[PDB]
């Protein structure tokens, strides 16, 4: 069955049919649609088809489906299952499945870079002291003196689920948040339970409004370690706005490295729990959602003030206006500073071109329409007017429950 | 089986159950989301009958009394007999007001009860439907002070006698493809405005021309008729800064009436069910104005404003984009007209949805279509999760008449 789907700002329609190989469930019903909900040990026995599916995948992807090479590892790896339970990824399957996680990645505006992955094999890795080693490497190639480049690094997959790795931070930098007995909240709101964790594991925080939070590190399911990463690897960007001379006195700066690490790699039913990976920013991450989040650093009213704007009635638009300006900030202030950065215009308008290819050459392009829609000016970047399909392919990038609320604490 | 939705915001759960009296499809399968897709018999009759019936009455507090029951039998006995049936005048207004309660993709529904019903059902001529659009177009305008409203003409029969308002919405702008190659006026009229061009419309060419209403009565071919002008309230767009703003000679119509779709009560279809309440600003200084394949005034206004449209970054248009709705928003509420912006707007749907969860165990929300093309996450509904689902009576999408009518 072929899908199609329509751009109502150019009216140029796709077919899909790369859906068909889809395996996993949305979370939606023929009753319901969950497409705006935010979440909706394996055995012997489910392994090998997962590992079969893949090796097919991968063998036709080199043009060698059916040889004797595809054969022999098909062979090999059943071997291994049936002799382990298990089995271990050649270093090209883990390079190829690393990409196409990305490639997969439905909630992801900037795969047309999907190709571009600096792949970090850290499966040598047994301890925390190790895995900060690794992570300080990423966070150097990656950052590049503020020309980023993208790289993920792979530390053991999982086993019986009682040695799993995991970085406990949800992104390797961010800064740190905490709770005032008047209720207020200096720092990052989002991060206050975890600087709590810290703090109690040993962390003397220096109290501020953007301190670089330390990595907790977790290996072979031990007791996680804290560890500060070097200030000097650690990449910061001061916010000024091009007009408005007053901005830089609201304080503000961002570090440069997005770096999700709280998700888990799967390749051929394998399980990386620790697979901390980078890109670059889109600039309404930070001037958006960081930013003017109702629940993150919530500036605003701030910078709507110094704007003097009307703020007595909502029509006066003055959120809207004082967000423009920040967002024009924070683009200013990165491309100033020599610091990689893409504004929602250009990121969207690459999707596209990304998304008409895949579909080209692949026969579709997973997307989820609900992330990959900039959160402000929408519908004039062309994304919005986009029909979009959105279904789950592997290998792929998912949730795993964060490890505070599941370690067995030695 | 109970569907959570949380608020990523402010942490509130919400419990959902009315999902599970849902019974049209989604579009949507385990495998696969269409959640951004546009558009995704006596026999068949008497139970959609009973459905309705059964919710109307427990509605009243009457399930299973005699009056339920007897109804239920009357119209039973009544489709066995006319293959169809008729709403009681009750009816008719409890399942239009829950069609709009039902619209997922609606973000004003917390107005849900208050709505007007004209019952045009004894319309028979394109005449009689042009009085009594011209009739709910006044009362829904009300100089300004805007009512909700439905005008509901006669149910469909055997789908040769159909009624349609050829028309997309009341009241829109024309639009011809120039030779320039280049589009006047609305670019998503060129369609229509030749039909009625074609029809023996004579249009006045220009950049704002209200289009006249094509109306199709009993299945007859459709004739045209224009609406008074001072039954049409317009709007001026000035801004409450930018002097320059009025040169850019834009003004927009106060009464958004969609009237293409069709109405669904207890199996009964109502293909001629214009309806209108009033706007967000969004819907014009965004979409209108600024969508590319519409009005497109970005360059104009970003060029009058002096910015450097060299570079995307720069977000031009993002900041001229803030000032067009500033105008638009500006204007209607200088001249008394009704319209609410997308963080009122916003804040009421919210407030409205855990009115229905506390009272209705639900409300069902397309969040592709609540959250405003602007400004998105500054809003409430951005961080609100949302399940959608169809229930009834309902608002449906129907063919384009022209695409279907035998002359
Ligand atoms: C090259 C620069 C890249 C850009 C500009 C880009 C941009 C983005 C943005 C704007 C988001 C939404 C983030 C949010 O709202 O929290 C996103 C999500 C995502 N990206 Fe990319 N991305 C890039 C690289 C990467 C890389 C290298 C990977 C994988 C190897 C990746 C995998 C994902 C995933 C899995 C998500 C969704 C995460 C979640 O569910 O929380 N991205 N990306
Ligand atoms: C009184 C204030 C109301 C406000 C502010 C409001 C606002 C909106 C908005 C912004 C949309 C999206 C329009 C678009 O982007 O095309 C919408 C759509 C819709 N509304 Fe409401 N609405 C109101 C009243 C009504 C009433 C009276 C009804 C019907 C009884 C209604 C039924 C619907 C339906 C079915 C849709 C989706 C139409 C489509 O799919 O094209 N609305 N409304
Ligand atoms: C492709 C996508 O479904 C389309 O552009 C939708 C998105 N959300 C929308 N939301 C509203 N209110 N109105 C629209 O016309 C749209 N268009
Ligand atoms: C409830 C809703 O799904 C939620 O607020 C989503 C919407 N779209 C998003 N899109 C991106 N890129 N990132 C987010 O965190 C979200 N949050
Ligand atoms: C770190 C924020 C979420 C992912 N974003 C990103 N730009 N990745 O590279
Ligand atoms: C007629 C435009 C779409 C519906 N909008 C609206 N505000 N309805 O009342
Ligand atoms: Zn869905």
């Amino acid at each position: 069955r072929f899908l199609k789907v329509k751009n109502w700002e150019t009216d140029v329609v796709l077919t899909d049919t790369l859906h068909l190989k889809s395996t996993l469930e949305t979370g939606c019903t023929e009753h319901i649609c969950m497409g705006s909900i935010m979440l909706p040990v394996r055995t012997k026995d489910q392994l090998f088809p997962l590992a079969k599916e893949f090796l097919d995948q991968y063998y036709s992807s080199i043009k060698r489906f059916g040889s004797k090479a595809h054969m022999d590892r098909l062979e090999e790896v059943n071997k291994e299952i049936e002799s382990t339970s298990t089995y271990q990824l050649k270093d090209t399957e883990l390079i190829y499945g690393a990409k196409h996680a990305w490639r997969n990645a439905s909630r992801c505006v900037g795969r047309i870079q999907w190709s571009k992955l600096q792949v970090f094999d850290a499966r040598d890795c047994t301890t925390a002291h190790g895995m900060f080693n690794y992570i300080c490497n990423h966070v150097k190639y990656a950052t590049n003196k503020g020309n980023l480049r993208s790289a993920i690094t792979i530390f053991p997959q999982r086993t019986d689920g009682k040695h799993d790795f995991r970085v406990w931070n949800s992104q390797l930098i961010r800064y740190a948040g905490y709770k005032q007995p008047d209720g207020s909240t200096l720092g990052d709101p989002a991060n206050v339970q975890f600087t709590e964790i810290c703090i109690q594991q040993g962390w003397k925080a220096p109290r501020g409004r953007f301190d670089v939070l330390p990595l907790l590190l977790q290996a072979n399911g031990n007791d996680p370690e804290l560890f500060q990463i070097p200030p000097e690897l650690v990449l910061e960007v001061p916010i000024r706005h091009p007009k408005f001379d007053w901005f830089k006195d609201l304080g503000l700066k961002w570090y440069g490295l997005p770096a999700v690490s709280n998700m888990l790699l799967e390749i051929g039913g394998l399980e990386f729990s620790a697979c901390p990976f980078s890109g670059w920013y889109m600039g309404t991450e930070i001037g958006v959602r960081d930013y003017c989040d109702n629940s993150r650093y919530n500036i605003l009213e701030e910078v709507a003030k110094k704007m003097d704007l009307d703020m007595r009635k909502t029509s006066s638009l003055w959120k809207d206006q004082a967000l423009v300006e920040i967002n024009i900030a924070v683009l200013y202030s990165f491309q100033s500073d020599k610091v990689t950065i893409v504004d929602h215009h250009s990121a969207t308008e690459s999707f596209i071109k990304h998304m008409e290819n895949e579909y080209r050459c692949r026969g579709g392009c997973p997307a989820d329409w609900v992330w990959i829609v900039p959160p402000m000016s929408g519908s004039i970047t062309p994304v919005f007017h986009q029909e979009m399909l959105n279904y789950r392919l592997t290998p792929s990038f998912e949730y795993q429950p964060d490890p505070w609320n599941t370690h067995v604490w030695k």
